[PDB]
């Protein structure tokens, strides 16, 4: 990476050079005396968009190798019986034909294979013949000494065992997310062109931009720069169409300047970063304090967050919130997850799986947990543990496969020294206990309802929407009667009651409240 | 001109503004501005949309507008030839002028505009893929070009090959949306300017009335309607059709009467989609009669809840349930409430259209309906006979789980952004729904009562219209001093059945049938 | 070597006699299976109250056996599998122990493999 200039995988490339390229830098006479052979392939897996192609391009260029070739995943698979092995054989055919002309002078024809998962046969849950031909061409009755295979993937656990035996693809490597220095380096390579012509502004602080970004991948920063320049062009056009003063201010306005900040929070939506639209959808009207239970729940959540942050013996921590229906459990869980300031946070709600079968839901949950396993910190929030299972009181009836997928994923530990936090939300804890799911968790929390008349009056006053005389009359009417109302139901009832003529407003609200239940 | 209406087309103005912003903005600035830092010159445009929505005219008018050479237009897959290599030679022949201009005039080269009619035909086995690769190499190969513009038009956007959709080859994609009411007004105005010029049109035709009546029409459909009305008007002159032809030339005086247009549109053209009719007269038939107080209360409650969902802020989702005993007239009331709502998007999902579909098909259809409702700004959807939507049988009991789960999840999914919604459901087995734990999802419920008192029965019978004072008095002699329990639909069926006897036995048969149907809860 | 390190985390604590008794029984079983000739196949079942450390003891015994072939068949590697896939995987894992002079296969969490659930009951036949 000294010659490449691009930074981010210097240690990885040094290690890979040691692993394989050590044989390419040595007295050739001792190399001949070696009597050994060279490798036949390698593998590279990691998060998407981490520049797994630039690595191959630069490494191939470094050793003065022939032109590379790129093959995508869904480039071979076809429904026809005999139209899959054709491309696999064709790719090796060109190397085979030229082997005769040189024989011993043949140079390495470095190539790139992308998304090996497409042809791999490991879908136990793509045919089972393409990989046989691939392995045979890689090695068979005849051995080819002028080939090399470089692969790419994001699901390393789905590759077949036969494709990693010592005869072929006997090495592996991983590509990880960069840190602040990596983001600084990336921002120094996708923006130097603007600096060359003095388009950038001195006010743009690269360190501030790097600090603001948390888990941006390689493509995210380039996209942010592109959007920032687009916004600068839009501002320039707005100024031009607004008023004409100089006719040379266009060049000065072409400067990106401080639009990077706006582009950060408006033009880029990282997949591994925090999401604001989920908060907007779930915590809609905002948290309004009306009692001590909210404070108790928040304190417990903060304590659990601290415990998971500062633990070494227990990398896995799981909590569970429960309460009566319409008590507002989702919002509190969303708030707790948000206020953790973790890098990775996702919500696996069931509203995104309308009409799916059991297998699709299992795959979705597995994918979400696999993504969570990557970052150095994670906080997954399972929304409804009673709608994923498809539970109906009649019967009873439910799905066993999802139950198992959940029961096994609440005890697995991350790899090496990574962390994780699993939050849950339910309303029928009794059936969960009946199903033996109540012991897999580590702690339980409660969320009570508005139960006291004074609490209801205080909550209504905080919400306002009623005048002094009306509120006093309401307080007079409630007296010592029983109160068992829900927050969501409370808001809905208030809104419905406030929809008629001003003369009859308290009357209808009181009638609806009384008609409702008054006991657990 | 930038009016976008000086041409012979209209309806899509915002898209015209967007294409003007994104296409010709760079060219307007002098070359000094471009040379300062350069720009991504665009040489790719694709157009699509509902079939026959005026896509072809946009390309022609855009080509005529720009001050450049005449664009080349190819009518579909005319490139293919019997021999080998002819297709590649033909496709190469198109770019010769561009290469010559790039070589000679360099940067200061006149723009080249290329029209591809039915690009989907050629781009989507050896010949076809070779031609596709040749096009891909020519458009973006070793030597770049910046004096070419290629525009393709299709009606199947999902068939265009992925390799051709990458940036740098097809950068601007346009969808031709349905014309609005103002677009329809403009279409009608420009489709009859000739007659007004010669003032041969009858004053009985109100263009605004046609615009209001017409809904979900393409421009070609409007033109066909106009021509069908023209033919209907012309028929009035010709007289002989079975014998040798003879025409009433002397009559002349050609006029376009409203009756001709109405008759033509009645049985000549019908829109492919957007036909929300034939159900507002099918589900609600025989009208709504005021046989007692309850109907007024139900209608008032429906109107109040509709108003609530109209102008609320923190309640973007409202649901109602109309329960009651069978044959009580539930579907008719729901249809009437929906009609009186008067919303942009309305649709009724009923099982009559899913006779034989399995669980997955029902789930997919419901999801499609609800997504369509999601799209528009605000809408009200209704569902009828839930117990039939999820096949239910008392024995066992037996039912389906996929449909129940899909329905349960879809009554609490907030609509995108600030849009609104309204859901109304119907059923007659409230107990089962409550036991399934679905009644807690619905927000409020209403009751639809039966005909209980004899006075109500007499009022309904008089309002419907039948029997007479003497027969009515005889009926009241026995029915007034008692209690009754019957539904309106059953009452209509019984009246119709008993009306088929002899004059002196109708009343006795009706009373016997009423005694047969007598019961109570 | 990674399996033993992963399944055993905080080592073994000698907090009583039962640990020694269990380890002695395991050693006796290992000796019997290595020496005898009329009983080439042996089996043993470990059970107890939940959260008592059974898998750890099984792994420790297996590592102390000093056999040439050792393997562990856990369920967490089979998330989302169907019944046929599980049967094929288990058969493959077992069929690799017939091609060596000695073997020791550990099957753990049987109740999870069979897909048990108190309601019903339900499981894979
Ligand atoms: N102090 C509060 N605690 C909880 N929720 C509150 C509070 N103040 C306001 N809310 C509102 O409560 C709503 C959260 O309830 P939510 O819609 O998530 O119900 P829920 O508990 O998931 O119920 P169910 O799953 O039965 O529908 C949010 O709209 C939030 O605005
Ligand atoms: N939205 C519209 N506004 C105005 N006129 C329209 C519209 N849609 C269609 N038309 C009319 O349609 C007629 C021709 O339509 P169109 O351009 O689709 O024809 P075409 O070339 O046969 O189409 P296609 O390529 O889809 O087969 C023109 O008279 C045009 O006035
Ligand atoms: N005020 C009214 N309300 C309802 N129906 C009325 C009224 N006046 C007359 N009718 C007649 O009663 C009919 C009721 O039939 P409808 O199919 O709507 O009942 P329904 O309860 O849906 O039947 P089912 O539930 O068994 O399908 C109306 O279609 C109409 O013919
Ligand atoms: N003497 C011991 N016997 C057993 N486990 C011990 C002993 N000393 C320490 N441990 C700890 O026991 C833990 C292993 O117990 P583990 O939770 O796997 O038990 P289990 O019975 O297999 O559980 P599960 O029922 O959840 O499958 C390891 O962390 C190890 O540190
Ligand atoms: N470590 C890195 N340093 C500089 N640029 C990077 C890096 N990783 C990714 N990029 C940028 O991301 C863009 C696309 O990366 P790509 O090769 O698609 O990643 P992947 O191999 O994961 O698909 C490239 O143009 C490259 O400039």
């Amino acid at each position: 990476f000294e010659k490449m200039g691009i930074g981010g995988l210097d240690k990885e490339f040094s290690d890979i050079f040691r692993r394989a390229f050590a044989s390419r830098v040595f007295p050739p006479e001792i190399v001949e005396q070696m009597g050994c052979k060279h490798v036949k392939g390698i593998l590279l897996y990691g998060p998407p968009g981490c520049g797994k192609t630039l690595l191959a391009r630069q490494i191939g260029k470094m050793l003065n190798a022939r032109e590379p070739k790129v093959v995508n995943g869904p480039e071979i698979l076809n429904k026809y019986v005999g139209e899959s092995e054709a491309n696999i054989r064709k790719l090796f055919a060109d190397a085979e034909e030229e082997q005769r002309r040189l024989g011993a002078n043949s140079g390495l024809h470095i190539i790139i294979f992308d998304e090996i998962d497409a042809i791999c046969k490991q879908r136990g849950s793509v045919h089972d013949t393409v990989v046989n031909q691939l392995l045979s061409k890689i090695d068979g009755v005849e051995q080819l000494n002028n080939i090399l295979v470089i692969g790419m993937t994001n699901r390393p656990d789905l590759i077949d065992e036969a494709l990693l035996r010592p005869g072929r693809l006997e090495v592996k490597m991983e590509i990880g997310l960069p840190d602040e220095k990596g983001r600084l380096q990336i921002l120094h390579i996708h923006t130097a062109r603007m600096r060359g012509h003095q388009l950038l502004s001195a006010d743009v602080d690269i360190k501030e931009l790097a600090v603001e970004t948390k888990n941006f991948s390689g493509a995210e920063l380039e996209g942010l720069v592109r959007a920032a320049q687009s916004t600068a062009m839009n501002r320039h056009i707005k100024a031009s169409t607004k008023v004409e003063v100089d006719m040379e201010k266009a060049e000065s306005l072409q400067v990106t300047r401080g639009d990077f900040l706006a582009s950060l929070e408006n033009d880029i939506k990282p997949a591994f970063g925090t999401n604001q639209e989920d908060y907007a959808s779930y915590i809609m009207n905002g948290i309004i304090k009306w009692g001590d239970p909210v404070t108790r729940v928040l304190d417990d959540g903060e304590l659990l967050v601290q415990q998971t942050k500062n633990s070494d013996r227990t990398p896995l921590v799981s909590v569970l919130l429960e309460g009566p229906p319409h008590s507002g459990k989702t919002a509190l869980a969303a708030k707790i997850a948000e206020e953790s300031n973790f890098p990775f946070i996702k919500i696996c709600s069931p509203d995104k799986m309308i009409g799916f079968s059991e297998t699709a839901k299992c795959q979705a949950m597995k994918k979400i947990f696999d993504d969570a396993y990557k970052s150095q910190l994670s906080c997954v929030v399972v929304d409804d543990i009673e709608r994923l299972l498809d539970y109906v009181p009649i019967g009873p009836r439910f799905s066993n496969l999802v139950l198992q997928a959940l029961l096994v994923l609440l005890k697995k530990a991350p790899p090496q020294g990574r962390k994780l936090l699993i939050i849950g939300t339910t309303s029928r804890k009794d059936v969960l206990q009946e199903m033996e799911m109540l012991n897999a968790f580590s702690t339980t929390i409660h969320v009570p309802n508005i139960a006291t008349g004074e609490q209801l009056l205080e909550a209504l006053e905080l919400l306002g929407n009623f005048k002094d005389k009306e509120r006093t009359t309401i307080a007079q009417q409630v007296k010592g009667k029983k109160v068992w109302i829900g927050i969501k139901k409370l808001l809905m009832l208030i809104e419905m009651s406030l929809q008629m003529d001003p003369e009859y407003r308290v009357r209808k609200f009181l009638a609806l409240l009384r008609e409702e239940g008054a006991s657990p």
